[PDB]
């Protein structure tokens, strides 16, 4: 028993990161197979980070301007180009400690790991969810772009994740490893608006189950609700619209704990109505949204 | 900026995580060098759980016994030995994995990351406090013992627990790396008292002040204490006292900030006596205590 906010254990990660310096700028690049990915704007000066033409800066940088370097040992890079804000770096050496990996591009409200880095060395590592407005509320300071988002399957690594930006709001914001960015943001040191944020509902109620299944009951009540009725009271609360699909992830936990999707719906609806009333529940005193259903099975089964 | 609940990268312990199995019972070992350490429960079967003589049950095991599996191979037990809780089991192979390690005993309130593991497989890690009771409130479900914490300083992991078991309560207590458990509990499945917890407050103002680094200062006030004024406030809540070591500790937060250390506890004896109103502090509606003041150090200076 017991429920915490659990990241992926990283060292499948942590043997693809490197450093790459461009000028004088240096960020984190993804070691994969003979490819280094990093953000483009590491061919970016502080003058021209306001507007960057990203073309006409990439022009003047040669293949020996991207000095690559993993752990003490420096890579030579053979080949350079620039695929939407990603700058792909061939080098001359396959990464000997490349796991078996995927890119993918996440849905808003699902989760995934980000292991921090600086000059191509790990910090830290900690669990997020791809917010429904596409920012990431990170932990991120100068030289940790480049830092990568995974979730991962038995042996193989999915990275979905890349961090550009911060905004003034201090909200974070990157691209999936194609380089296109999650949402509307553009890499430019310019004001962005993230736009209305939302509660992933589906998660919260995830995490209801989860509370459920580790003992924290209280919430649980003697109402029902519909999917109509409980997205009224979602709408009010700025929390995302509850579907058929999210009632159809919900099965398992549902199935579990024998209490049917709306009934918890209820108990959300009442918290949503009248607050936890200085209770906590899994060591929280607000709603919880960043585990998804699929989280919680995997927690609460123990998967390798 | 940006402040999270982060763990260390864990691929140096991932490296060390092996599978041991004795009769019909299966958890995880330590593979470090030429040796394994794991439980010695790993010896006991359920008819002996509720009272084992872990001597005696010992005595009927041979090296053969030990099955450890490092992925998929298969190590050969030369030696074991018990060390008060744990098993030092001498394998003929010395871990090529094995990095740079110390074996610590933490003190409570001291923080360190856990690399939750099945079957000698890494399932997820997460950050977490030891309590001021010696107890962790991790998330381990059956399979999950021999599971470590630790703390990397660069190149270092500093070992300083083991999973042993889960209390009737839902919390989790083990011992250190020679086997001592922390806190009153024993090997054996009875009824446990782990006694009152108390908030860890210097990690609590250690928190406050990555807040207002980050900007959430909306609980920082026009008062000030005393140490003696505050600890009456610290005795009512059931947080631990604050004393001269834990302002000295603060120090560095309380120079970077500009806000002296007693200042900051009269923002927390305000937020004790009020609460939080509905109000939000780094993304948390209760006054957290999982980050050490060198915690908060190390994630706002970005130390990898
Ligand atoms: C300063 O504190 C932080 C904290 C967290 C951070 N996460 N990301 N970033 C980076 C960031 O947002 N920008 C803005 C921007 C502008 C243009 C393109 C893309 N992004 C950025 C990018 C590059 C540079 C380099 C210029 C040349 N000299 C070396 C730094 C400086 C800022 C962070 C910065
Ligand atoms: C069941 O769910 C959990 C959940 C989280 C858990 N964290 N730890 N433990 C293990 C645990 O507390 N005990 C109690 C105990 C008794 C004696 C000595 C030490 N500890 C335990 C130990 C060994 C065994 C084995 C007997 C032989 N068959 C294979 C299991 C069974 C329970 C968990 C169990």
């Amino acid at each position: 028993s017991g429920f915490r906010k659990m990241a992926f254990p990283s060292g499948k990660v942590e043997g693809c990161m490197v450093q790459v310096t461009c000028g004088t700028t240096t960020l984190n690049g993804l070691w994969l197979d003979d490819v280094v990915y990093c953000p483009r704007h590491v061919i970016c000066t502080s003058e021209d980070m306001l507007n960057p033409n990203y073309e006409d800066l990439l022009i003047r940088k040669s293949n020996h301007n991207f000095l690559v370097q993993a752990g003490n040992v420096q890579l030579r890079v053979i080949g350079h180009s620039m695929q939407n804000c990603v700058l792909k770096l061939k080098v001359d050496t396959a990464n000997p400690k490349t796991p078996k990996y995927k890119f993918v591009r996440i849905q808003p409200g699902q989760t995934f790991s980000v292991l921090a880095c600086y000059n191509g060395s790990p910090s830290g590592v900690y669990q997020c969810a791809m917010r429904p407005n596409f920012t990431i509320k990170g932990s991120f300071l100068n030289g940790s772009c480049g830092s990568v988002g995974f979730n991962i399957d038995y042996d193989c690594v999915s990275f979905c994740y890349m961090h550009h930006m911060e905004l003034p709001t201090g909200v974070h914001a990157g691209t999936d490893l194609e380089g296109n960015f999650y949402g509307p943001f553009v890499d430019r040191q310019t004001a962005q608006a993230a736009g209305t944020d939302t509660t992933i509902t589906v998660n919260v109620l995830a995490w209801l189950y989860a509370a459920v299944i580790n003992g924290d009951r209280w919430f649980l009540n003697r109402f029902t609700t519909t999917l109509n009725d409980f997205n009224l009271v979602a709408m009010k609360y700025n929390y995302e619209p509850l579907t058929q699909d999210h009632v159809d992830i919900l099965g398992p936990l549902s199935a579990q704990t024998g209490i049917a999707v709306l009934d918890m719906c209820a108990s959300l609806k009442e918290l949503l109505q009248n607050g936890m009333n200085g209770r906590t529940i899994l060591g929280s005193a607000l709603l919880e949204d960043e585990f998804t259903p699929f989280d919680v099975v995997r927690q609460c089964s123990g998967v390798t």
